[PDB]
């Protein structure tokens, strides 16, 4: 095991979670948007993985021990569709980094 050393300056993710459900073949009730990792957009509450104990803009790291880090919508899509009305382990991380920051203002116009 390990902790860490030093202030490295880099982005860092939370950990992988575990879910339980079973992939849905004809409504998922979610899609994948983005690249990479694809998230989750829950389009559906009442859709399935959701259902099973997931949330939004979950980043997919693996399906069932595949590695779902690198690959896009289509190819986890797949890797989704194959593992259809099969009872999968899918992992989600939280992405942090910072938020919020001062901008700058507009003026009105007259009439």
């Amino acid at each position: 095991g390990s902790s860490g050393s030093s202030g490295s300056a880099s982005k860092r993710w939370s950990p992988p979670r575990g879910i339980h459900f079973t992939v849905e073949e004809g409504d998922l009730g979610f899609t994948l948007r983005g690249n990479t990792p694809v998230q989750v957009h829950f389009l559906d509450p009442h859709c399935s993985a959701s259902l099973a104990g997931a949330k939004e803009g979950d980043y997919i790291v693996s399906i069932q021990g595949v590695d779902c880090k690198w690959l896009t919508v289509s190819e986890v899509m797949k890797l989704l569709k194959s593992f259809g009305g099969e009872e999968v382990e899918m992992k989600v991380v939280s992405l942090l980094d910072s938020t919020s920051s001062m901008h700058n203002k507009s003026g009105p116009s007259s009439g």
